[PDB]
């Protein structure tokens, strides 16, 4: 009978259960705790873990080595050095309407990582039409990824066919349909906060602590996304450009392992 915090009087909203986990155990039948890699770190099963109520998702300073996509030269690179590893939870099941919802602490070390609840699809480049959506990624929160540390971004990432061709999306190029910014009234590493967002076939609204800190229409988020609590890397460890992460020199271990942690996640679809 669970239900979410924007229900209103009279409504009735159901829990998707293979898009939702209290986190009691490390359930790897609802989650892929292993995904394809990308960014400049590989995901290691070991770093998601569970104990006592909440999923710990860390990132750790571990050297290796794996085959990896350097865009800017167009090119598969192989044994390219890596520096960290880190942790994620993918649902295996995928979605896209209802209203989502994690209780998340953020990772005490700042600069360097940014936890993340989001969701997003596959890539499909068979849709060539103009207007196709090739890919759908709603961030429900993107914690410590900016200057100061209560800045946080929800944001909206996409590739639509423009004029025959696959365009790119993202909130620093098209803020005003991609960027959510806003500024916690609370430092994120401390404790446990909520962070949701409602998606509709026609608008994606935002929450954090249950206040609105963000509304787009939803213009190419119609695609099946899975959901995800996850970890990235950030400066001073990372470098972007050509639409991608790099590694940085600096490979400090000071900070590290740090984790983001999370209560629970809850998905809902109304009634
Ligand atoms: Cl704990
Ligand atoms: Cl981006
Ligand atoms: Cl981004
Ligand atoms: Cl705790
Ligand atoms: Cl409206
Ligand atoms: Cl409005
Ligand atoms: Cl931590």
């Amino acid at each position: 009978s669970m239900q979410p915090p924007i229900a209103k009087p009279g409504e009735t909203w159901i829990l998707q259960a293979k898009r939702s986990d209290e986190f009691n155990v490390k359930d790897a039948t609802k989650w892929n705790f292993q995904t394809e890699n990308y960014g400049v770190w590989s995901w290691k099963n070991e770093n998601a873990t569970v104990s006592k109520g909440k999923l710990k998702l860390t990132t750790k300073r571990e050297s290796h080595q794996r085959t990896f996509w350097d865009g800017c030269n167009q090119q598969q690179v192989a044994n390219y050095p890596l520096y960290y590893t880190s942790g994620v939870a993918k649902s295996r099941a995928t979605g896209n309407y209802g209203y989502y919802e994690a209780r998340i602490k953020g990772a005490s070390t700042f600069p360097g990582v940014s936890p993340a609840f989001w969701m997003y699809s596959t890539i499909d480049r068979s849709l060539t039409k103009e207007g196709d959506v090739q890919y759908s990624e709603i961030d429900v929160v993107e914690l410590t990824q900016k200057s100061a540390v209560r800045e946080s971004d929800h944001d909206l990432h996409n590739i639509v066919v423009k004029n025959g061709k696959p365009t790119w999306m993202r909130p620093g190029s098209f803020p005003q349909t991609n960027h959510n910014g806003y500024h916690l009234p609370f430092d994120p590493r401390n404790d446990f906060h909520t962070y949701g967002v409602n998606v509709t076939k026609d608008k994606i609204t935002w929450y954090v602590d249950g206040e609105i800190v963000g509304e787009k229409d939803n213009l190419y988020w119609h695609r099946q996304m899975n959901l995800t609590l996850s970890q990235g890397l950030r400066a001073p460890h990372t470098q972007w450009k050509c639409n991608q992460f790099y590694p940085s020199a600096n490979k400090s271990a000071e900070g590290f392992p740090t984790s983001m942690e999370v209560d629970y996640v809850r998905t809902w679809v109304k009634v």
